[PDB]
DNA sequence: CGCTTATGACAGCCGCG
DNA sequence: GCGGCTGTCATAAG
């Protein structure tokens, strides 16, 4: 095999490196790594260096990285441009590995865990860590064990230890409930002190090294502490043996209240899952504990104790050792399902960067520019410094709040990196500029044509059309990858929808699941071979499909991310290729693009149909387009179609047999007066929405700017069995609403688009009369805890003191004296209740930490005084109104006057 | 060491016989 | 003591 890097540092004059060797042994260096710069020499001077500008350079050899930093500054002392790649771990690691990175993940060693520490005065700060560890569990990549660390003897009490078959058991046995799957992997190593637990820690961390390092919020507790602990039992030195070269930065980030502590650990790359999880998931959770992360991604329960976290050690030790084992497990799971530390490893070596850099799009694209120059002889600029600039963006319609019954739409495939690529936007294919005009009058088409010889773009840049740019080109790769990972998803998803409707009758009858792969359209031959099959092998199949269609969406989403991120940075001032001339070239486009076609599309359709200056064009978001297709309904008349599935399929062919031609027609045309290389604007026809058939139903509504919803029977070619609810960014979709009015609303919404106005206002009357009922966590808005310092004033709101702010105000004065009680933290997530007039709190509203459930001490008094009224008014009854109001609906009965000659 | 556009819940202030 | 507006903040849609 060939070779590739696990870490690389950068400590002092040398490298340290940590790699896969011939054989597929893991081996370690100290390279005196011998770096070379650049300088612009005069044009006389022959050379086979060049920057991307094309004038030319002349290598600087040095002695050692620290002579090379040394020249950077004083080059800048001088005031004289210091060209090459600063970063010195990346120039390494593109010297030693000149080729493509293929890896064998199973060689690289991944370790997932996490500690116990018993707590009876409240939570363990990792900066003292003052409380003794009594457990640990630790994940190995390689072994494929589960090693555990338990303690028996603590000042907190003592146990005996824990049991294996005990562990087995079901909890309706009194057991615990490890999964089978693991209980032959678990490694149980009980300690009878704690210096000799920890003292064990060490020599197994040393023959066992961690390169990627995870597991739930490890940067900030489990790492700090067990660094701390060591460190105030053992002394500074000792600890540092966590690092394979013996090297750790301390970094305190101590907040207006308490400290807190940041690590680094040389040699190893920390990838914590609460990071990656946030990063790559897409979506925004109103708590972040792995209970609540294991339930929405898994569905699996808690994991139920009795009584305090804190005293679980000493009341029933066997829970507690094996709830720090699943604990683990449960990072793992969610990883077979997300698939992100497979997609960190893909990337970072991709890009031949510190896997740990994965979260910086700057950094990756750097890295990806710089090797892609480096192998044409190129030299890249220095990065300057620039001042922060506000920037025009993209253009978003103004919608008529209304309600609109058949609707159709389409969206640009990546827009912005198709516009780096049909105009040729790259920092060395810059040609020049034109005057520019008003942007509507080459929406218009009236403006005079910017160039007949350069690719232009309406904010007045010329490109040049006659050679490749190094951003064209590395964005064109990562697209690529994305269209492909784009189609298997789609693929999944079109057979999962083949399952989903092959179990509206299952045979009777006992099999096995079919042998496929699901990334792939099924054959006639097994979409036949489907329905033969039974419930117990059709959940199996839809499960594995859905599998499939959540890692394939992984892997797609997070391209994307990735490459609009490439225009991100061209308007990041850290970024080396920050150019406004290119970012604003982008964005300008894009406004044009979508308003040309928004008025090209209205043309064919006033033809079409017959009539004239009829705005067809209810909506657009950037590079999107809706189309009104009530009027063509029409000319076929309302009814001529038997059922629902049979608007939708003309419907869909209509779009691509009609519209999308004359789209194609319509976009090439700017192409030609844009003067651009290549025709890349493609509208893919998205969803096709309106209510069923013979139902009193809406079928869909706007209320303004980005929020509106949409009944929608196929999206992106993929056929519903079932019509499914495309809502954007009303409450329904926010983190910040409380759980049972997410479902209410969701509900209210459903009964507004498919059924209509009365059995609306069925759920409206039922869901308020049992709201009373419901539990009060499932009714608690939701919001972020920041800035909770600058309003903090001796314990009470000060000036234009937030809301979610006051109410945790509120909760600390209340718990104040007990230091048991659960801490609001900066930055995190709260939940929120308002509180009636004349309360114990003495003030208007309470919020606590979110995911849990509040403290005894307050628990009752809450629940007592909750307002039900304003919480119903406020976070359902309002955003209701709202819908309602676009819609034109009542959800309730006004003024009726028949009130009269009733009965 | 590292994107803009937009809505809504609130605070605060202002006019209002 | 309520609506209109501006600004801060949380959070969405791209
Ligand atoms: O820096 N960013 O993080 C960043 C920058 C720009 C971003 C986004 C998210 C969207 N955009 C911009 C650039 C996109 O091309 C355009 C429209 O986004 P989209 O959601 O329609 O998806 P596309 O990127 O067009 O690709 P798709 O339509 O095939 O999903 O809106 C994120
Ligand atoms: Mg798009």
């Amino acid at each position: 095999m060939k070779e590739f890097y696990l870490t690389v540092e950068q400590i002092g004059d040398s490298i340290f490196e940590r790699y896969i060797d011939s054989n597929g042994r893991e081996r370690t260096r100290e390279v005196e790594y011998k770096p070379s710069l650049f300088a612009h020499c005069p044009e006389s001077q022959a050379t086979k260096y060049f920057d991307i500008y094309g004038k030319p350079c002349t290598r600087k050899l040095f002695a050692n990285m620290r002579d090379a930093s040394q020249w950077i500054k004083r080059m800048e002392d001088i005031g004289l441009e210091a060209l090459g790649m600063d970063d010195f771990k990346l120039a390494y690691l593109s010297d030693t590995y000149n080729y493509e990175i293929k890896y064998d993940h199973t060689k690289i060693r991944v370790a997932n865990f996490d500690i116990e520490v018993t707590s009876p005065d409240g939570f363990p700060e990792p900066s003292q860590a003052k409380h003794p560890i009594d457990a640990i569990t630790h994940y190995d990549s390689i072994d494929d064990r589960f090693y555990v660390f338990d303690l028996l003897n603590s000042p907190y009490g003592n146990v005996e230890e824990w049991s294996i078959e005990i562990a087995a058991k079901l909890q309706e046995q009194g057991g615990d409930e490890v999964p089978s799957e693991i209980i032959d992997k678990i490694i149980y190593m009980p300690f009878d002190n704690e210096k000799e637990l920890l003292m064990e820690y060490l020599n197994f961390w040393q023959q066992k090294t961690p390169v990627i390092l995870t597991g739930w919020n490890v940067e900030s507790f489990a790492i700090p502490y067990v660094y701390n602990r060591i460190k105030n039992i053992f002394g500074e030195s000792t600890a540092k043996r966590l690092s394979p070269h013996r090297k750790t930065r301390v970094k305190v980030i101590e907040n207006m209240y308490g400290s807190r502590e940041i690590i680094t650990l040389f040699g190893i790359s920390v990838l914590d899952y609460i990071d990656l999880y946030k990063k790559f998931s897409f979506t925004n959770q109103p708590s972040y504990s792995l209970d609540y992360i294991s339930e929405f991604e898994l569905n699996v329960g808690k994991l139920k104790y009795d009584g305090p976290i804190s005293k679980l050690r000493e009341s029933n030790h066997q829970r507690y050792i094996s709830y720090n084992i699943i604990a683990v497990y449960r990072v793992l799971q969610i990883d077979a399902k997300r698939q992100f530390i497979n997609l960190s490893l893909d990337m970072g070596y991709y890009a031949k960067i510190q896997i740990q850099s994965v979260f910086s799009p700057i950094k990756t694209w750097d890295a990806i520019i710089f090797n892609s120059l480096k192998e044409q002889n190129k030299v890249i600029p220095q990065g300057r410094s620039h001042p922060v600039q506000p920037y025009p963006g993209a253009f978003v319609k103004e919608p008529i709040p209304n309600r609109y019954k058949y609707v159709m739409s389409f969206d640009l495939t990546s827009l912005y990196p198709s516009i780096i690529r049909q105009v040729n936007i790259s920092p060395e294919t810059i040609a020049g500029t034109f005057k520019v005009a008003p942007l509507h009058d080459y929406i218009n088409a009236v403006a005079e044509r910017p160039s007949d010889v350069y690719s232009c773009s309406p904010n007045g840049m010329m490109y040049y059309k006659d050679r490749d740019g190094v951003v064209p080109t590395e964005i064109t790769k990562v697209f690529n990858q994305r269209k492909e990972h784009k189609g298997y998803m789609l693929a999944a998803q079109r057979n999962g929808e083949i399952i989903k409707e092959a179990l509206h009758n299952p045979n009777l009858s006992v099999d096995e699941p079919l042998d496929v792969d699901y990334r792939f359209d099924f054959s006639d031959e097994i979409k036949e071979k489907i329905k033969k099959l039974s419930a117990k092998s059709l959940n199996e199949m839809l499960f594995r499909a859905q599998r499939t269609e959540v890692a394939g969406m992984t892997a797609q989403i997070n391209r994307k991310l990735l490459i609009n991120s490439l225009y991100g940075a061209l308007g990041n001032v850290w970024f080396r290729y920050y150019d406004l001339r290119n970012a604003t070239a982008i964005t300008t486009f894009g406004q044009m693009a979508l308003q040309w076609i928004e008025r090209k599309v209205n043309e064919y359709l006033n033809e079409v149909c017959g009539t004239e200056g009829e705005a067809f064009v209810l909506y657009g978001d950037t590079d999107s387009i809706y189309v009104s297709a009530d009027k063509i309904i029409d000319k076929v008349g309302e009814s001529k179609f038997r059922d629902t599935n049979h608007w939708v399929d003309f419907l869909d062919k209509f779009a691509r047999e009609r519209m999308e031609p004359a789209i194609d027609r319509g976009f090439r045309e700017m192409c030609e007066y844009m003067n651009n290389k290549q025709h890349l604007m493609f509208m893919d026809r998205e969803a096709i929405a309106g209510p069923p058939l013979g139902s009193k139903g809406i079928g869909g509504f706007w209320t303004g700017k980005k929020r509106y919803a949409l009944n929608v029977w196929d999206m992106e070619g993929t056929r519903y069995a079932e019509p499914k609810l495309k809502i954007m960014g009303l409450e329904t979709q926010k983190s910040s609403t409380p759980k049972a009015v997410q479902k209410a609303l969701k509900e209210c919404i459903r009964r507004m688009l498919q059924e209509g106005e009365e059995s609306l206002q069925e759920y409206f009357k039922e869901f308020e009369k049992e709201f009373r009922q419901l539990n009060y966590i499932s009714i608690a808005s939701v919001s972020s805890a920041n800035n909770i310092a600058k309003y903090d004033v001796g314990g009470f709101p000060g000036p234009k003191c937030p809301f979610h702010i006051r109410g945790i105000l509120t909760y600390n004065r209340a718990i104040k004296g007990n230091i048991d009680a659960p801490q609001v933290v900066e930055g995190e997530k709260v939940y929120v209740l308002p509180l009636r007039e004349g309360n114990p709190f003495g003030d208007k509203c309470i919020a606590w930490p979110s995911g849990t459930e509040i403290t005894d001490l307050i628990k009752d008094d809450v629940l007592h005084w909750m307002d039900y009224t304003v919480l119903l008014e406020k976070t359902f009854i309002k955003p209701l109104e709202g819908f309602t109001s676009a819609a034109k609906l009542d959800y309730e009965k006004k003024a009726s006057l028949f009130d009269m000659f009733d009965f």
